[PDB]
């Protein structure tokens, strides 16, 4: 059910072993709402940072230091819930921002947007099944 959703999430690699450690917390009585709050915070942060990145990458002159700082936040957020494919994406922005390669930042943003929407959807049914 939820067990099979969860296995699918690891087996497809949307989440790594840190996420396992997280959910071990939810499955034990004694930390109520923790998992859900951390996950939700990832869905809200990731979502707001991706929108801000999209607006920055469409300005006439791109502030590449700011894209880089926003990505760096997205990296820490994705790392908190073990969203490894997002985190790995975030890491390819460095050379892109070094080079001031708008093309490449727009492409990596779309990759990150897709991997995010996919993990988010999983997380959302995750939480709903749990309620």
């Amino acid at each position: 059910q939820l067990n099979a959703l969860l296995s699918s999430m690891f087996a497809s690699g949307l989440v790594d072993e840190q996420f396992q450690q997280l959910q071990m917390l939810q499955e034990d009585g004694g930390t109520p709402g923790f998992v859900a709050e951390v996950v939700t915070l990832f869905c809200d942060d990731a979502d707001r940072i991706i929108s801000e990145l999209a607006a920055l990458l469409d300005q006439p002159i791109v502030d590449f230091d700011k894209v880089d700082a926003y990505v760096h936040q997205l990296k820490g957020s994705s790392a908190s819930v073990g969203a490894q494919k997002v985190k790995f994406t975030c890491m390819q922005f460095r050379q892109l921002c070094q080079d001031k390669n708008r093309d490449g930042c727009i492409m990596a943003l779309a990759v990150v947007r897709n991997e995010f929407y996919d993990l988010r959807n999983k997380f959302q049914t995750m939480l709903q099944l749990e309620q």
